[PDB]
């Protein structure tokens, strides 16, 4: 058992510890790089140009008033004070608060305005391509070998994005950087497992869970004090590559090298940390032969999720699950900017609001159960956006207090489905489940943008559809069985005899 051989060479030891937090250091850049565009992308106050040939009646009688007595975003008069046309001489923007960002730069503004989204969609299509492509090449170069290439990666494609000369090159940089930083957190959790105890599996899970909770406070300070765009997008992107150049002194995870089926290679890595570990003699009674003998014992596809009825009924109600808590997440976390609130102390609010919310998840999880913890943590985020988008924007600290208390909710959910899916699936296919809900994640977070885009034509359209999400999410919580006080099935034969 492998579990035996890594108490053998130390356990939790002083290699356990400088592996897991250098492996986890990018985590605190992830949730920066995951909603950059809030600051990146912040829309200023902007009305239409005057044109250059026209004398400044003044700029007030060449822009047409709204309802609420500001100038029209993209509306001028034809002739100075009623003929209203677009800004063909461009718009201009406030800058007291945000001295350039992508909007500003290329104009992406009404008639444009859609681009936005685009760009934060086309990031999480990296995320999802970065889950795929590179959770298979993992598999065939080593966590080790991969992560040093993400890192290569992430500072280079964050680097260029930051100096795009357009919009397409800085779309398609922001694309390849989701894709080395969505495996640079799936390599994160891999390779700390495989050289934890299985009896402290639980730790690190919540130990991610947590350095994404205070990369949202690092991401708010950051953005204070770098305001300019392409400046936020360089910083939070050069540190990757220090942790590029201490990469190479990462050690290999010893159970994939296993699988591989080079056990002189594995054997060397377990020799490696006993010295670290300050048990060189452990480490030196180690041999070929005694892996071989400990291992042996050790030594479903994805399609069986929808081949057996059993399994399908859990793939499809979870894949709901995992969907609406990520789209749901991510149409609120990067909607900040409509609080009437400034966005940094909404982001510091927003990271601070996740640490009572999971741990009143454990809470909940241990007492009621995590069936009732998921229902109420989908129902309320739920019911919290619905009712945000009825209330007028004007109850700025009302809407404040909904939104903060919806994004703990969504931010509950997400730590109760990942216990959820670990305890449903059975062992043979909990691994593939907890891949595959994740990728449903991924594709609530790029829908999520899309569905953004709505506010053209309908403002308070996203938030009803952000809102309406959870609530069926919570009903199909109903169908699946709490597991609290039950043992973890093995095979595809005890989900029936559970369920008989
Ligand atoms: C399974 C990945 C979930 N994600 C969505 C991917 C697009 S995530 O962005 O990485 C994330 C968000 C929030 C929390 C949390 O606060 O518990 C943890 C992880």
């Amino acid at each position: 058992a492998f579990n035996d051989l890594l108490k053998q060479v130390g356990g939790v030891g002083r290699f356990q510890l400088i592996q897991v937090t250098m492996v986890v250091a990018p985590l605190l850049l992830m949730a920066s790089h995951n909603t950059l565009q809030n600051f990146t992308a912040a829309i200023p106050p902007h009305h239409c140009r005057p044109p250059a040939n026209a004398n400044l009646g003044g700029l007030e009688a060449w822009l047409p008033l709204d309802k609420q007595g500001q100038p029209e975003s993209c509306l001028r008069f034809t002739s100075p004070q009623r003929v209203t046309e677009p800004c063909i001489d461009g718009w201009v923007y406030d800058n007291s608060t945000f001295p350039s960002t992508i909007v500003t730069e290329w104009n992406l503004v009404c008639s444009h305005r859609a681009f936005r989204q685009l760009a934060q969609s086309l990031y999480m299509v990296g995320v999802l391509l970065g889950a795929m492509v590179f959770g298979y090449l993992a598999d065939r170069l080593g966590r080790r070998k991969v992560l040093i290439l993400n890192y290569l990666q992430t500072a280079v494609s964050g680097t260029c994005a930051a100096y795009a000369p357009n919009y397409t090159v800085y779309c398609v940089f922001r694309l390849l950087s989701g894709m080395s930083l969505a495996s640079i957190a799936i390599n994160c959790m891999t390779l700390n497992v495989e050289w934890m105890p299985i009896h402290t599996r639980a730790y690190v899970g919540t130990l991610i869970g947590y350095v994404y909770s205070l990369g949202q406070f690092l991401l708010a300070g950051i953005a204070y004090a770098v305001p300019h765009w392409r400046h936020l997008q360089l910083v939070v992107s050069v540190p990757f590559f220090i942790a590029f150049i201490y990469s190479w002194f990462f050690i290999e995870s010893a159970r994939w090298y296993s699988s591989s089926g080079r056990l002189d290679l594995t054997l060397r890595a377990l020799q490696r940390v006993a010295r670290i570990n300050g048990k060189q003699e452990e480490g030196a009674k180690l041999s070929i032969e005694v892996l071989r003998t400990s291992l042996q014992k050790e030594l479903a596809s994805a399609m069986e999720l929808l081949r057996c009825p059993t399994l399908r009924h859990l793939f499809l109600c979870l894949s709901m699950l995992w969907f609406a808590t990520s789209f749901a997440y991510y149409g609120l976390v990067m909607d900040l900017q409509g609080f009437g609130v400034s966005m940094y102390l909404i982001q510091v609010i927003f990271g601070a609001v996740d640490l009572p919310a999971k741990f009143v998840c454990f809470l909940v999880i241990n007492s009621m159960g995590r069936r009732p913890a998921q229902m109420a943590s989908l129902l309320l985020a739920g019911i919290c956006i619905l009712v945000n988008g009825i209330i007028p924007k004007s109850h700025t600290i009302i809407r404040t207090s909904l939104a903060v208390l919806g994004k703990g909710c969504l931010a509950s959910s997400f730590n109760c489905i990942f216990l959820y899916t670990g305890e449903l699936y059975p062992t043979v296919i909990r691994q593939t489940g907890l891949g595959m809900g994740s990728t449903m994640a991924r594709v609530g977070s790029i829908v999520s943008p899309l569905v953004s885009m709505t506010a053209e034509f309908y403002p308070s359209m996203p938030l009803f559809i952000f809102g309406a999400v959870p609530v069926v999410a919570s009903a199909v919580t109903a169908l699946l069985p709490e597991t609290l006080g039950q043992p973890l099935p093995d095979t595809v034969q005890d989900l029936k005899s559970r369920s008989r």
